Order: C-alpha cells, then sequence, then structure tokens
RNA sequence: UUGGAGAGUUUGAUCCUGGCUCAGGGUGAACGCUGGCGGCGUGCCUAAGACAUGCAAGUCGUGCGGGCCGCGGG
C-alpha cells in the first residue's frame, strides 16, 4: 500500500428554491516515497466519502518520477491554465522547498531535495495538476539518448 | 549550479483578473510596559539655529639682542 495525504477539502454550494445544498471535494495525493505518485480529486455529499473517492482516482491516475539521489533529473516548468509551477534540481542538504500543495505531491513521490516556485494563479487544484504534469514530463539521460 | 514555500480577502458556489493585507529580514531609531550583570560597538538624521566657561598648536637659548629674579664669584 501507498501513503495518502489530503491536500484540499472544500465545501461547495448549489442554489435551489428554499436554499443552498452542499457537496464536498477532496484533493488527495498518494505515494510510496520511492517514485510513484498519483492525484485524484474526489467529490461526494459528505467529507469521508469524497476523501475515499479521491483515494480511488489517485491510485488509478499515477505517474513514475525518475528520482536521482532524491532530486529530479532536470529543471522543468509547466503551465496548467493560469497556474505555473517551477521545479529545479537540488543537492543533498537542501530539503523540499515548496508550498503545501506541491510539497505534498513531491514529498510522497520520494523527492527529498528540490527547489520550486508557484507563479500565476495559485489555485491549489490547478497547481496540483500542474505539478503532476510536470513530473510526468521528467526525462532521464537514458530517455533522452534513447529518443534521439 | 549550495539557490527560489506562501496565506487572508470580491461569489450562494466556480475559474480567472486585480488591488488591499499578513507572516520574514533590516535600523544611528523613537514610544509603552519591564529591567540584574559584563564585553564590544554605538549615540542631534530636527535649527549649517543661537551659544556662558575652560580647553582643542605650538616649539626652538645649539639663530639674536635684552628685561626681571636666582645660583656660583670679580
Ligand atoms: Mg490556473
Ligand atoms: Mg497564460
Ligand atoms: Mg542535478
Ligand atoms: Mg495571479
Ligand atoms: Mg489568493
Ligand atoms: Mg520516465
Ligand atoms: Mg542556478
Ligand atoms: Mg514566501
Ligand atoms: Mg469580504
Ligand atoms: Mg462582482
Ligand atoms: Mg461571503
Ligand atoms: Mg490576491
Ligand atoms: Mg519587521
Ligand atoms: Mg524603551
Ligand atoms: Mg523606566
Ligand atoms: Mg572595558
Ligand atoms: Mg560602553
Ligand atoms: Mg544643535
Ligand atoms: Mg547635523
Ligand atoms: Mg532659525
Ligand atoms: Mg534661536
Ligand atoms: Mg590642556
Amino acid at each position: 500500500d501507498f501513503e495518502e495525504k489530503m491536500i484540499l477539502i472544500r465545501r461547495t454550494a448549489r442554489m435551489q428554491a428554499g436554499g443552498r445544498r452542499f457537496r464536498f471535494g477532496a484533493l488527495v495525493v498518494v505515494g510510496d516515497r520511492q517514485g510513484r505518485v498519483g492525484l485524484g480529486f474526489g467529490k461526494a455529499p459528505e467529507v469521508p466519502l469524497a476523501v475515499q473517492k479521491a483515494g480511488y482516482y489517485a491510485r488509478r491516475n499515477m505517474v513514475e518520477v525518475p528520482l536521482q539521489n532524491g532530486t529530479i533529473p532536470h529543471e522543468i516548468e509547466v503551465e496548467f491554465g493560469a497556474s505555473k509551477i517551477v521545479l529545479k534540481p537540488a543537492a543533498p542538504g537542501t530539503g523540499v522547498i515548496a508550498g503545501a500543495v506541491p510539497r505534498a505531491i513531491l514529498e510522497l513521490a520520494g523527492v527529498t531535495d528540490i527547489l520550486t516556485k508557484e507563479l500565476g494563479s495559485r489555485n491549489p487544484i490547478n497547481i496540483a495538476y500542474a505539478t503532476m504534469e510536470a513530473l510526468r514530463q521528467l526525462r532521464t539521460k537514458a530517455d533522452v539518448e534513447r529518443l534521439r
């Protein structure tokens, strides 16, 4: 089994005659701390259901991150909508330098030393998606020469 | 490559834009409450406004001629 971290849990409303009615949403990252992470956004009429549902998708949508001594292979920058994440390789003594959202995802991915920066919109959901699709675009010296 | 964290706030809810605001470090500081010691710093950013009193530039008789006192003695 993997480790789970709930990043975001929010309540949203819809309007009807007689009043608003609610629904909940859960951002959950999932990982083994060895190079496998996944992200899922689960919504349901009560919190624990949504959280569990978030767990499910998190396992369905995974990604393999090419760790190297606990850092990522190259600098990467990715935009998701107006949200932009910046990822930069870092040496042993560094630590994971990131906001709560991208930290959780990187941390569970087995990243131990990295430099990051949130730019543009800092919408937690869009930043989480952006971080994922950034990890998903990480390549290795192997991958590179193999392609070319 | 030794280096980069963000959060609150427009909505019934959403994404975006955008401003405001906060957490950090800094000071020749001041103000409040409080106040035991020591070291190293450091102390009129305002009126280059006005200043009592003392002191902050003198030395040389191995450049010269004297005044006064004094020591030796003609
Ligand atoms: Mg966005
Ligand atoms: Mg854009
Ligand atoms: Mg490297
Ligand atoms: Mg923005
Ligand atoms: Mg914001
Ligand atoms: Mg790969
Ligand atoms: Mg650099
Ligand atoms: Mg910050
Ligand atoms: Mg308001
Ligand atoms: Mg409006
Ligand atoms: Mg409101
Ligand atoms: Mg803002
Ligand atoms: Mg301060
Ligand atoms: Mg005081
Ligand atoms: Mg006092
Ligand atoms: Mg002393
Ligand atoms: Mg002193
Ligand atoms: Mg004065
Ligand atoms: Mg002055
Ligand atoms: Mg005057
Ligand atoms: Mg005057
Ligand atoms: Mg004197």
